[PDB]
Formats: C-alpha cells, sequence, structure tokens
C-alpha cells in the first residue's frame, strides 16, 4: 500500500491522495485539467483531455508503470457535444504510447469539481 | 493483461475495449442497451435494464466466467423513477443464474452515450 | 474467498445487492447513503449525511475485519459542489480521527441520489 505522490500531477485540493499502489494494481484518483505548474484549467475541451490523461499518466507512470498498464478508467464529462471530441484525444493518446485501449465508462455527470468538463480515474496492472 | 473480445456484446464504439482479464478479475467496460446484433436500443426501460446485463453476461461468458462471479456493479441510470422496474429485472436476472448477488453502487446521472438510460459496469473475480 | 459481508452496523439491504464483498485480498462495499442504522432516518444537514455515509462505510469494512486505514479508494457521488467544502472537512477529519492515510478518490455530482439523499459513498479496501 504504497502512497503516489507526483509534481507531474496537480497536488491534493482535498483529503486524497493523487494514486495509491497495491503492488498488483495501481489507483489513481480523479483526475481534473488542471495544470500542475500554472494551477490553470485550460478553455477548450481538447485541452482539457489531454491534461487530464497527460494527469493520470503522471501518477501511473510515478508509480513505475505505463500508459499500457492502465486497464480500466472512467470518464466523467458534463456535455456529450464534447464526446467525439474527447475520444478522438483519448484514442491518439493511447496510440501515441503504442497501449491498447483499457476498459471504460463515460456518463455525463451534472456538474465536476471547479467547473471542468472532464475527470478521469485509472486503474492500472503491474503485469 | 488478456482483452476481451465477443460478438455476443456490442462492438466498441469509441477507444475502449469490451473487458480485460487479469487472470485473478475480469472487469468490464460500462455495457449500455445497445443490440449486439442490430445495433438498436429498445424503447422501453425493462428491455433496456435486461439487455445491458445481457452485455454484461456476454463479456463475463467470454472470459470464461459466468454471472454469479461477479462481485460489484455500479448502475449509472437517468431516472430513479425507472428504479423499481430496473430492480426487478437485475433481481430476476441474478435469480435466474442462481447468483448471489454483488455490491452495487446506483446513481442518477445527467445523460449516457447514445441517449441509453442505464449503462452497467462489472467487476469480476476468478476462484 | 467471494464472501458476502453482513453487519447490522450499516443499513441492511433490502433489494438485489449485499454491503460489501470480501474477496481475500481486497474489500468492496455498495454505495452508502446517508440512512441511520437504527432509525431509518436520513438527517437533513449535509455535515450529518457526510459523517454518516462514512460511519456506513465504516462498518461493512469493520465486518471485515479491516479498519478505515485499510480503506484506499472512494468515490463519493453528490449532488450538489455547493457542499462539498463541507463534505471535505467532515471526510478529512473522519480520517484523522482514525489516523488513517486519505485514499485516492473522485468525487462528482450526478443528478440524483436514493432517496434524495445528498452523497453515496463506495470504498474499496485492502487486507494487508
Amino acid at each position: 500500500k504504497k502512497i503516489i505522490e507526483t509534481q507531474r500531477a496537480p497536488g491534493a485540493i482535498g483529503p486524497y491522495v493523487q494514486g495509491v499502489d497495491l503492488g498488483s494494481m495501481v489507483f489513481t484518483s480523479g483526475q481534473i485539467p488542471v495544470c500542475p505548474q500554472t494551477g490553470e484549467i485550460p478553455a477548450d475541451v481538447q485541452d482539457q483531455a489531454r491534461l487530464s490523461l497527460e494527469n493520470v499518466k503522471a501518477i501511473v507512470v510515478a508509480a513505475g508503470l505505463s500508459v499500457g498498464d492502465i486497464i480500466k478508467m472512467t470518464v466523467f464529462i458534463t456535455d456529450l457535444n464534447d464526446f467525439a471530441t474527447i475520444n478522438e484525444v483519448y484514442k491518439q493518446f493511447f496510440d501515441e504510447h503504442q497501449a491498447t485501449y483499457p476498459t471504460r465508462s463515460c456518463v455525463q455527470v451534472a456538474r465536476l469539481p471547479k467547473d471542468v468538463k472532464l475527470e478521469i480515474e485509472a486503474i492500472a496492472v503491474r503485469s
């Protein structure tokens, strides 16, 4: 039960850790498009989606794993009009790391912390 | 990590796989009431509820497992007034397969992919 | 294992789910709502609701033989983010009082929850 902490993903806005590493598997908190350096949220959904994903990647990479070890995501979104766009960025991101797509749920919620357009949690396995 | 692929469940409409088998645990994507043979979404909530659960079954069977191996489900729905009808179908489903009911979370979201009334993810264990 | 968890210190399952499942290495709970197990009532105030959801989570993990410090992931479904700073405070004090490290978390505002409660919380805990 190792805690994961990285500056490549935003610090906790709250009583949670960024990730926990169980040995066989890794859980991340839900990541929002907040910039780890600047604390800023990008306006466009293309960018928010790239940024949530990088934030997830930082925690998974800080555990010593890679994108291809990601087996499950939930993508929580505020607007299904943004859907094809989120999917393009998210495919590109997996393809970039030559990783097969994880299992996934995608739901439209009412609202997200800081009024972001999306939030992504992940589960990775070691082997 | 072994990807699960079956034609008894709908082909992914985006960058995901229907299931992943970790040896120990199997994760499904969130199953919506899309008909694997036609692409149709049934109109009635009873039929939609029945149909997500058959899609979940289909992926868990393809992994070599069965419905009584499911330990967790998350049921995302668009209307809590549909709950008693969803509960009836879902109870019958597990009862039919002589299955112990899993842990479950049920929440009403704003909207789902393809304007479906529910989306169900499952987690199963091998032994 | 696939052991069902059953406790009277959390509200009983009336419906097609069980309170929790113990798998050996990990415990999963059902989503817990702020329904009081003795009175069957929902407190009106979100701090009370938050505290109670957490109690209800604790009851089931503890019935599994584990403790709060073993909880490794939560998802907090809420109906109003305006309640969030308040829920966070209650949630923090709950972990601090158990001397527990904070789990991983996801928090979203959904449209609605069972019984019009203000939050539902599910938990994943590991044995060691």
